[PDB]
Order: structure tokens, then C-alpha cells, then sequence
DNA sequence: GTATTGACTTAAAGTCTAACCTATAGGATACTTACCAGGGACACGGCG
């Protein structure tokens, strides 16, 4: 499941290159602690393989998720609760879930709304963060690189 | 030099319209008790 040199996805930092694994015996138990490095924060995260999936670490998603997110980007007829607070909480929880589909839907909806009439700074921050993580994830999804990943995001949002 | 009229242009309003401040309201997971002096004089509570 976990192999050296694999570009594994760890939430909510997106891509996270593995380096190695260490015994790190604690309580007399050589609990395996595999080490990930994320290029965004330049931090190392050591996680246990036995419950690694419990935290939410996932491998690079294939092309099935790629076409899924494209189709979802072409999913119309979205309505939100009237109050701004409720919809903000909903999309923030959607981002926190780490599900690629949920964050993609949040990003697209917020971007279409912002481009519709322009909103605010907090929504802008949410959109920037979510778009950043999505572009990184897609870049590694097809190893298409961050710049070309941003451009493909920019063409596909056009529909 | 000091008495005028007839144009000829000009700033200051005086006002109508538009945008950019301003007073105000609201927001529904759940959260329930904060934080180094002395030296003299006067007044208040205990004890006998």
C-alpha cells in the first residue's frame, strides 16, 4: 500500500512525497512511522501505517476521479441556504472533509459566484486555498505540473 | 480729468443628479463564575 518514492495524498496538505519509515519504538512497540514531506509548508509528518488510512491519507487518484471531477464541474442546478453563515459553514465543512469532489464543488460554486458579481475577502481566501490544493492535486493526478495544472483548471472551468 | 452707455466676459452661487459614506439590523451545532523606604498622624476593632 505504502511504497518508497510514491507521491501520496495526505489531507489537508494535498500532495506529500514519502521519504522512508522508522521504527520509533514507543511503549516498547516498534510502531512503524512512515515519513511524508509536503512542498507547500516544508514540514515532515510521521504517521503510523496501521491507522494511516484512518487519518485520511490516500494515494494518487487515477483518471476515474479526474473525469468525475470534470463532470462535477459540469453539474448545474446548485442552490444554497439563504443565510451567508449557513452556506459558509457548509462549504467550510466540505473543504475540511478532504473529499476531492466536495472541495471541487465548493471551489467551482464559489468561483462562479465571485465571477458573477464579486463577493468579499473571506470567500476570496477560501477560494484561493481550495483552488491551490485542487490544482496541486490535479497536477500530480496527471503529473502535469502546477503551471499546466492551473491552466487546465482555467480551461475546464470555462465549460 | 470727470461725467456716462453699451456690450463682453467671469466667478459665485443655486440647484439637480449621482455615489459614497452612516446608522442600523442580523446572523440558530454547541459553548454558562477573569485575572523591598521610613516616619509620623489618625482611625477602627479586641481585649481587659
Amino acid at each position: 500500500i505504502f511504497k518508497v518514492g510514491d507521491t501520496v495524498v495526505y489531507p489537508h496538505h494535498g500532495a506529500a512525497l514519502v521519504e522512508a519509515i522508522e521504527t520509533r519504538t514507543i511503549k516498547g512497540e516498534q510502531k512503524e512511522y512512515l515519513v511524508l514531506k509536503v512542498a507547500q509548508g516544508d514540514l515532515t509528518v510521521r504517521v503510523p501505517a496501521e491507522n494511516a488510512e484512518y487519518v485520511g491519507v490516500r494515494d494518487v487518484v487515477g483518471q476515474e476521479g479526474l473525469d468525475k471531477v470534470f463532470q462535477v464541474l459540469r453539474a448545474p442546478h446548485t442552490e444554497e441556504p439563504t443565510n451567508w453563515s449557513r452556506r459558509y459553514k457548509a462549504n467550510l465543512e466540505k473543504l475540511a472533509s478532504g473529499d476531492v469532489n466536495k472541495v471541487a464543488e465548493v471551489v467551482r460554486d464559489l468561483w462562479r459566484r465571485d465571477q458573477e458579481r464579486g463577493l468579499s475577502a473571506g470567500e476570496k481566501r477560501m477560494l484561493a486555498k481550495a483552488r491551490q490544493i485542487l490544482v496541486g492535486e490535479l497536477a500530480l493526478a496527471e503529473s502535469t505540473d502546477d503551471a499546466k495544472a492551473e491552466t487546465i483548471l482555467d480551461e475546464v472551468l470555462a465549460a
